[PDB]
């Protein structure tokens, strides 16, 4: 329902750091490697993974791909922050499609200011695991927001 999305745009920004509240060895670096075969995994409600973009940027969406994303739905919020201390929730009570392993986009408007973007997990529809294979913040005004990342 965002009709101004485009199929091409500028390169996605590269985070300067990716961190997490915890993980099982499958660390948050595996969010940012453009590889569906690697994941961040952390069990429990409220565990998080955070991307630091190094400076304040504007974003109106995330794209995320989910472990076993064709078998179960992941539950999550997205928060952002200018300073890394005060957080704003931009997406709440999100649910992945449960219908694909590739990138899915979760978009809002308008774009907001953020240096730091974080995925706050609430497990999945089968169990408490937060297991994500890819995460990136995006700005649909300047980056591609492909129709193929709307799953249904
Ligand atoms: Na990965």
């Amino acid at each position: 329902d965002f009709p101004n999305n485009k199929e091409t745009g500028e390169a996605l920004l590269t985070p300067v750091d990716a961190t997490a509240s915890s993980h099982d060895g499958n660390g948050p670096d595996r969010l940012i490697d453009q590889d569906l075969t690697t994941r961040w995994s952390s069990a429990g409600d409220g565990e998080w993974a955070m991307l630091d973009y190094g400076s304040v940027q504007e974003f109106d969406a995330v794209q995320a791909s989910f472990s076993k994303g064709n078998e179960r739905q992941s539950k999550f919020d997205i928060q952002v922050s200018v300073d890394g201390e005060t957080w704003t929730t931009v997406l709440e009570n999100q649910l992945s499609s449960g219908k694909a392993i590739g990138l899915e986009r979760f978009q809002f408007e308008p774009a907001v200011k953020a240096r730091y973007v974080r995925y706050v997990g609430h497990g999945n529809t089968k169990n408490g695991w937060n297991s994500v294979t890819g995460l990136a913040a995006v700005n649909c005004s300047i980056n591609a927001c492909p129709a193929s990342q709307i799953i249904t």
